[PDB]
């Protein structure tokens, strides 16, 4: 009938009901479980003595006495490490890539680059190097803009310590699976017993009047301008005009050239108030070879070239 496993800190348990979901072509509910222990064992050594050697090794997931065998043996070691326990960090980065996933399946049911089915292969080790890289205190607040399904933002907020972090989705889709991705996070990060910062989730059109001067008061915005047209990506140089100093923009394509040389000709192009560097996971990365931009708010750029003609 159905599956149970036993939460490390004593959460409600985790019920998975036979026969397992059947996640997309590369995922199954079984090896999720498999995994899971697996994990839980690496968070508490004392989890692995408990527990038999093949009951990790020897199983069928195939099978609903095996896997609830395994299972069985899983929730008594941990019942034991309670017991001998009687007598709340940021999850490890390879931990986070599993919750995600685990998140991922459960959220989304039903059926190009850089797609929601494959962040944890292809987007998680990139999006974690952007974290590595952009230095971010309790002094920030993140947005991404046209987060999805919400995986960028969850990331960030179970690695940072931003006083906020906020994902705005446009599209009716992405936007209600992200109140799924929401609730199953919450949920999956307290049965680990894991710590995340503050985020939200919410539905909107980042492009709107609202939205502008929350640009305007965000430190740090990740978007993922790839696929913008021009008149998207000039709304956008619009809305972070009003950026204060020192404000940071991460994007897939840059907002304005590398090697912008400001003059008499171009002084209403972005420019002229931000610096723009490219970053790449390459300059021990063994993944893509995919490039981030950072641009960052600088006036100062603009008032040079003022006091350059006034001098
Ligand atoms: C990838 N999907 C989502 C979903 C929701 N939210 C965001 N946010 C977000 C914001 C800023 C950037 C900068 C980079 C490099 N990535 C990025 C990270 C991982 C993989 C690819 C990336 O970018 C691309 C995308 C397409 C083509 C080429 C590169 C960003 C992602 N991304």
């Amino acid at each position: 009938l159905e599956l149970r496993l036993k939460s490390p800190v004593g959460a409600e348990p985790a019920v998975y009901p036979w026969p397992l979901p059947v996640y997309d072509k590369h995922h199954d509910a079984a090896h999720e479980i498999i995994e899971t222990i697996r994990w839980v064992c690496e968070e508490i050594p004392d989890l692995k003595l408990a527990m038999e050697n093949y009951v990790l090794i020897d199983y069928d997931t195939k099978s609903f006495e095996s896997m609830q065998r395994l299972c069985d043996k899983y929730n008594r070691a941990i019942d034991s490490i309670h017991q001998l326990w009687k007598g709340n960090t940021r999850p490890s980065t390879g931990l986070l890539r599993h919750i995600l996933q685990q998140v991922y399946n459960h959220s989304v049911t039903d059926p190009e680059p850089f797609s929601p089915e494959v962040y944890g292969e292809t987007s998680f080790d990139l999006v974690a190097q952007m974290i590595d890289e952009i230095k971010m205190t309790d002094d920030d607040l993140f947005v991404d803009l046209g987060s999805g399904v919400g995986q960028v933002v969850l990331q960030v907020a179970a690695a940072t310590n931003c006083k906020h972090h906020y994902g705005v989705e446009k599209a009716d889709i992405p936007a209600k699976y992200a109140e799924t991705m929401d609730r199953e996070f919450r949920k999956w990060m307290k049965w680990y017993g894991k710590k995340h910062a503050e985020y939200t989730l919410e539905r909107g059109d980042f492009l709107s009047e609202e939205w502008r001067e929350r640009i305007a008061n965000t430190s740090v915005i990740f978007v993922n301008n790839f696929a913008f047209g021009p008149e998207v990506d000039h709304q956008l140089k619009e809305r972070f005009a009003n950026m204060k100093e020192g404000g940071r923009i991460v994007s897939s394509k840059p907002f304005a050239p590398l090697n912008f040389r400001i003059n008499s000709r171009n002084l209403s192009d972005i420019g002229t108030i931000m610096r723009v560097v490219e970053l790449s996971p390459l300059k021990s990365w063994t993944g893509k070879p995919v490039s981030y931009y950072l641009h960052t708010i600088d006036r100062t750029i603009l008032e040079n070239y003022f006091s350059s003609l006034k001098n």
